[PDB]
């Protein structure tokens, strides 16, 4: 099954450390989010096909990019994004050519590879109030250059478009 | 709301013409087909962005491409159709070079505007036993022309990755 629940509240696989909100309204802080395959507030998305990569990107990043749950991988952050009205309606081109071609955001994300492991889900199309969630994990020595990319993406013009973004940082019970 | 429900059944504003169970298992004949914005069998999915048209593309879509509803659009098609596990495994060029480089499916859909109206909507990621639902709508006088363009599209390299697909020919009630 492709879908994914994160429900923020008392119980579940993950502690909650912080929640930073950092763009447009935030997410209530919980004592802990359970992760569930198919308390607060719930947020859900989908694991779906390649919608930007290209194969050689693609293979750049089989060469280096780990699995989840390695042992190691004790911190998580769950990071619910949206972006504007004005990105989707753009052609699958101009938004190829924002993404990469002057963001580099595979070409910038891949500096971070093999510390931090992603998974990316999709919940425009099920009509929540972000547009993806994105999920790290790493362990602690990471934490650090984890904090620098994300600065670092916020700088993009990509992020020119990202309306609400929240972090909620996790670690592992 | 983006989602939409096609139940064949005995209710519906559309009158089942016939069905052509074109390639895989095939979709039990009924009277009627009941649309739904939000018995025998339910086909659902989401209307969503742009995967694949540029700019240049949508633009000359838009210069011609006909609204929904038309009068004159007494004739409907709902296609259903699944890719193959190979395709939806490629990366986004290699899926962009076999829809409009290898198979020109915007360029030859563009010849059958405006007589063809349509709709496109994605249910792989809601779990489906499709992929896509395509939904098509013309006068009579069309639909010779509708014929050539379906026979026109399973020639071309992008049909080699379907691997089920049903039509469903309608009459506006
Ligand atoms: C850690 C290294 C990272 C790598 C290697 C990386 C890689 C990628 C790749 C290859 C895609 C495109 C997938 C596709 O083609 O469908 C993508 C999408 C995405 N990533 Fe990253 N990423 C990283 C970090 C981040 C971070 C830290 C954030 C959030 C702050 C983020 C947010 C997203 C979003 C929102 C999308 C979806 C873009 C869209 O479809 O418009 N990524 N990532
Ligand atoms: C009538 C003229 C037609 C035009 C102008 C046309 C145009 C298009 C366009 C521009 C897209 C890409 C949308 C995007 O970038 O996300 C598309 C997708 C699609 N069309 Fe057509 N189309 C037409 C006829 C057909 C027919 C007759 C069928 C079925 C037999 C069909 C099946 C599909 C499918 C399955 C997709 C999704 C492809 C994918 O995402 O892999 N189209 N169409």
């Amino acid at each position: 099954n492709n879908r994914y629940s994160f429900i923020g509240g008392r119980t579940g696989q993950w502690q909650v450390v912080k929640i930073r909100n950092v763009l447009g309204p935030g997410l209530q802080l919980v004592e802990k989010v359970n992760i569930l395959n198919g308390s607060a507030w719930r947020l859900q998305g989908f694991a779906s096909n390649i919608r930007y990569a290209i194969r050689t990107e693609l293979e750049a990043l089989q060469a280096v990019q780990p699995m989840l749950n390695r042992a190691e991988a004790i911190l998580a952050v769950l990071i619910p994004i949206k972006k504007s009205a004005q990105w989707w309606e753009m052609a699958q081109d101009e938004r190829r050519d924002i993404f990469e071609r002057e963001s580099h955001h595979t070409a910038v994300g891949l500096e971070y590879l093999p510390g931090v492991a992603r998974r990316l889900l999709h919940c425009r199309d099920l009509g929540e109030e972000f547009d993806f969630l994105t999920w790290f994990e790493f362990a602690p020595e990471h934490s650090s250059a984890f904090n620098e990319l994300l600065l670092r993406m916020r700088a993009s013009k990509e992020w020119e478009y990202v309306e609400r973004e929240v972090e909620v940082w996790l670690k592992r019970l």
